[PDB]
């Protein structure tokens, strides 16, 4: 049994003003790399703790001892997101009964049926970027928000955003924005009840009010046309559980919808900047994916079976993920008393972070290395131990979305790859914004046609 150390803290707030900051989780890694596997953290009236290492992490990860907590985040989200499936406990009737009728639409299977509507998108980005004139640059993490915010609202439910045909965001996009904006900023707030933050809840319950109305009017217009498109929003009117055998209620789809929006916007996006900045600042890599792309994606329209067959292009972004995996950290909670790792004795219903960042940099998993982009890391993922990489969560509550954002980020980048050569043109210096997911802000490179027609 050892004592956990624990980072500096602020008198009577604790720890609470480390996360006083617009980088929290890059905060939380510097703090990890200073005390090690597993540190406590307290703010008033609260206790958790955040571990680094795979050795702890792999019994974090067993379900039999831990499951999902909502974070104080989560909490905060849930004022929108509701009973969805990511802000959801495991034990709500609604979790279950959502996961069983929407699996089969988030398959390896189903995403032969969503493709062409991804082509669409990904086609209108490839287009967009051949329209520039030679002084012109890319704003990436813009353009790929632009990309997966359209994808997901074609396939989620037919709608589109046309991001490409805008500079400012959809009604919709500004309110979710600014929710989750208000969400996060609450985090650090010593003194929440302030009158100075009255603005901020009325603005919170406008922008909670819009969103609730386009979500319900879209359920609403499908309902009332009788039209059966093969979107999310069909197989969620159409579905029943089969333990139940109830549908969701439309109040649930709303949920649904809303948690679809927020995880295409903010998730996919920050995956695929990230990707580009590691290509442009290693040539060789970028060359061997370049090469896998040209070779494979030789139709104008890239097929179902072609995206398959870019495994390099898979292994740049499974890098990607281990260095930046786009959804940082997930919160457990103690089923029962336990004792973790031998050494750290928890109760019932204590609290775990875990820091995928500082997983993915575990040396005695990955050698001395960790810092260095090398997708070969990924050429047999057989090699890779249980529970070493989790950028997609853990168990029965990882990311539903997985096959969806690694089917659109590789048509995507691959077809990138095949169209253009890309520059650094600023040298530019990583600059990581935390939202609830990370993004290289202000990551710029000026991009040359190869003139291969769509
Ligand atoms: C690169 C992209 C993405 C990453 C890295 C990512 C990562 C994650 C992670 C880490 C979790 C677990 C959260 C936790 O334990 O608290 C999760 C859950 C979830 N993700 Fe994603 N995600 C991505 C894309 C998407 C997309 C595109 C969708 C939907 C269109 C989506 C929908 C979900 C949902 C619904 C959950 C909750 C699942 C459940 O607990 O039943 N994700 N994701
Ligand atoms: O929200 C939390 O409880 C903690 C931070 C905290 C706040 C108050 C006292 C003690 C700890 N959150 C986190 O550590 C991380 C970093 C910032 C946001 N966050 C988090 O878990 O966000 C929710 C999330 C994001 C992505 C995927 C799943 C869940
Ligand atoms: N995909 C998960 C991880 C980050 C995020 C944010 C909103 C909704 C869902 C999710």
């Amino acid at each position: 049994i050892k004592e956990m150390p624990q980072p500096k803290t602020f008198g009577e707030l604790k720890n609470l003003p480390l996360l006083n900051t617009d980088k929290p989780v890059q905060a939380l890694m510097k703090i990890a790399d200073e005390l090690g596997e597993i540190f406590k953290f307290e703010a008033p009236g609260r206790v958790t703790r955040y571990l680094s290492s795979q050795r702890l992490i792999k019994e974090a990860c067993d379900e039999s001892r831990f499951d999902k907590n909502l974070s104080q985040a989560l909490k905060f989200v849930r004022d929108f997101a509701g009973d969805g499936l990511f802000t959801s406990w495991t034990h709500e009737k609604n979790w279950k009964k959502a996961h069983n009728i929407l699996l089969p639409s988030f398959s390896q299977q189903a995403m032969k049926g969503y493709h062409a509507m991804m082509v669409d998108i990904a086609v209108q980005l490839v287009q967009k970027w051949e329209r520039l004139n030679a002084d012109e640059h890319i704003e990436v993490p813009e353009d790929m928000t632009r990309l997966t915010l359209d994808t997901i609202g074609l396939c989620g439910f037919n709608y589109r955003f046309n991001s490409f045909y805008r500079d400012q965001p959809h009604p919709f996009i500004t309110s979710m924005v600014r929710a989750l904006d208000e969400a996060m900023n609450k985090l650090q707030r010593a003194n929440p009840d302030d009158p100075a933050y009255d603005e901020n809840k009325r603005q919170f319950q406008e922008d909670i009010k819009v969103m609730n109305d386009l979500v319900d009017k879209i359920i609403a217009d499908r309902k009332a046309s009788g039209e059966q498109s093969d979107d999310l929003l069909t197989h969620m009117l159409n579905g029943k559980d089969p333990e139940t055998g109830e549908p969701l209620d439309d109040e649930n789809i709303r949920y649904q919808i809303i948690t679809f929006l927020i995880a295409g916007h903010e998730t996919t996006s920050g995956l695929l900047s990230f990707a580009l900045y590691f290509l442009v600042k290693n040539p060789h890599v970028l060359q061997k994916a370049a090469e896998e792309a040209a070779r494979v994606l030789v139709d104008p329209v890239p097929s179902y079976k072609q995206v398959k067959q870019l495994k390099y292009v898979g292994m740049v972004l499974n890098e990607a993920l281990r260095l930046w995996p786009t959804a940082p950290a997930f919160s457990l909670y103690a089923k029962e008393d336990t004792v973790l790792g031998g050494e750290y004795p928890l109760e019932k219903g204590d609290e775990l972070m875990v820091l995928i960042p500082q997983l993915h940099r575990d040396k005695t998993i990955w050698g001395d290395d960790v810092e260095e982009f090398r997708p070969e890391r990924f050429e047999n993922p057989s090699a890779i131990p249980q529970h070493a990489f989790k950028p997609f969560g853990n168990g029965q509550r990882a990311c539903i979305g997985q096959q969806f954002a690694l089917h659109e980020a590789t048509l995507v980048l691959g077809m990138m790859l095949k169209h253009f050569d890309f520059e650094d043109h600023t040298n530019y210096e990583l600059d990581i914004k935390e939202t609830l997911t990370l993004k290289p802000e202000g990551f710029v490179v000026k991009a040359k046609s190869k003139k291969i027609p769509l």
